[PDB]
């Protein structure tokens, strides 16, 4: 018993981090086999900041300006090339430690971890989710742009997210491991913020069956409700829409529980029409949003 | 910015996990050079469970009673000793992937990551704190005794906890690395209980630091407060007392943000005293005991 906020073994993923420098600048990489990942904004100086054209900076660049440090072993860069907001170094040695990996882009809503990092080292761990405004609610500061977010899947490493800035509201805006932004950001210095976020329903859900299983029970009751019914609360609380997939998705916690989805989702109108009254669930005096279906059912059981 | 629960980097545990395995019982080890530790109650069976005298029950095993695998290879037990309530098998084999590594035996109210196993394959990493009860409240399963906690100090890994029971709260009891239970428990099934738990005081405070150093500073005044009236009121509300010793470690804090120790004593009575009506803090609606002030520290800059 127990529930906790619990990230990923990051083993797998601190041998592939090293050290990335081009001229001033430095940052974090990922080594698989033999390409260094990291972003773009590199080669980047302060006056460039403003709108760099990357496709001019990148031509004016040669293999040597690019220093790749793995450990304190110095790692020949031998090729460059950009896939959209990253830059990809071939380097002349695979990496001994790679391990079984694929790279994908989430959905909203999806959780994972990330190994923040600075200058190539590793320097903790925690768990967060992309959230509908896709932004991260994470923990960064200066030095931690090209840290990775991740999921394991068996012995596979699932890349998810790379780590580019901060918004001006103190969250994070990133990549996935193609370059892509998740969001409408750009990687420049310019007036873009996070729009408005709302609550990942499907989420609250699971962690309500989470807190039956830990034995907290005091928030359920006798009531059920329609999808549509419940739609209309959800949406006058800021909280996203509950689809009949999610409803789907929920089946496993609802057999293990004897909890209808609906019925526990008249749970979750009452504790958004009334409040907890001074009560917790799981710890918690909030309704928490950050854990998935999987990852209750990963946790618990 | 940004603050989160964050673990420590778990690489360096994860290549020491084994599985130990008497019997029909498995259990999760720690392989540090040639030896393997992990909880004595694996020579137990279920009879032997009311009162075991381990004793007797070790006296009766021979090295080829303890299967020890690791990875997919099978590690050969070469000798077998008690050391309190941990069993050290002597293998055959040094584990090449040792850290250089330290044990610790913690006080209450400091934190530490914990790597959750099963059947030697670690599973999640989170962060947990020792209560001043001598519980941690963590997340543990069936199989995942042996899992173990630590810290990180540069590249030295300090273990500090071994994992052997689940109370009936809900709640964990287990070891230091050489055997000795945090708080009264015993290895037995009896009817052992957690006593009364408190807050954990200096951490509180230093999380209300965390909060100043990421912009959140509604709850802050312009009162002061002297540590014995502080103090009157943490006992009022089951908070450990504060001492000058907390005071002392708090400085760095207090001197980043410019609030003296007992001007935040201040803030924290009038949040015991008046709640927090509405608010949150770093997106908790309670306050955080778990974070020491050298966590925020780390974390923050
Ligand atoms: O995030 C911004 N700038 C970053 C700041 N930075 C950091 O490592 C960093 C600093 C402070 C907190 N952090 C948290 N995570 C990373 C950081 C170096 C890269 C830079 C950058 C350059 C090109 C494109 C995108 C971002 C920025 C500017 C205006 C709004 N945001
Ligand atoms: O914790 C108890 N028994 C454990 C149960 N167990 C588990 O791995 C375990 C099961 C269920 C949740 N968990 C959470 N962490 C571990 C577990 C095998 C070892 C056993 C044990 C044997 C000798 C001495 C101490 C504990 C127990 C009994 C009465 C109150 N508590």
């Amino acid at each position: 018993s127990g529930f906790r906020k619990m990230a990923f073994p990051s083993g797998k993923v601190e041998g592939c981090m090293v050290q990335v420098t081009c001229g001033t600048t430095t940052l974090n990489g990922l080594w698989l086999d033999d390409v260094v990942y990291c972003p773009r904004h590199v080669i980047c100086t302060s006056e460039d900041m403003l709108n760099p054209n990357y496709e001019d900076l990148l031509i004016r660049k040669s293999n040597h300006n690019f220093l790749v440090q793995a450990g304190n072993v110095q790692l020949r860069v031998i090729g460059h090339s950009m896939q959209n907001c990253v830059l990809k170094l071939k380097v002349d040695t695979a990496n001994p430690k790679t391990p079984k990996y694929k790279f994908v882009r989430i959905q909203p809503g999806q959780t994972f971890s990330v190994l923040a990092c600075y200058n190539g080292s590793p320097s903790g761990v925690y768990q967060c989710a992309m959230r509908p405004n896709f932004t991260i609610k994470g923990s960064f500061l200066n030095g931690s742009c090209g840290s990775v977010g991740f999921n394991i899947d068996y012995d596979c490493v699932s890349f998810c997210y790379m780590h580019h800035m901060e918004l001006p509201t103190g969250v994070h805006a990133g990549t996935d491991l193609e370059g892509n932004f998740y969001g409408p950001f750009v990687d420049r210095q310019t007036a873009q913020a996070a729009g408005t976020d709302t609550t990942i329903t499907v989420n609250v859900l699971a962690w309500l069956y989470a807190a039956v299983i830990n034995g907290d029970r005091w928030f359920l009751n006798r009531f059920t409700t329609t999808l549509n019914d419940f739609n209309l609360v959800a949406m006058k609380y800021n909280y996203e829409p509950l689809t009949q997939d999610h409803v789907d998705i929920l089946g496993p916690l609802s057999a293990q529980t004897g909890i209808a989805v609906l019925d526990m989702c008249a749970s979750l109108k009452e504790l958004l029409q009334n409040g907890m009254n001074g009560r917790t669930i799981l710890g918690s005096a909030l309704l928490e949003d950050e854990f998935t279906p999987f990852d209750v059912v990963r946790q618990c059981s």
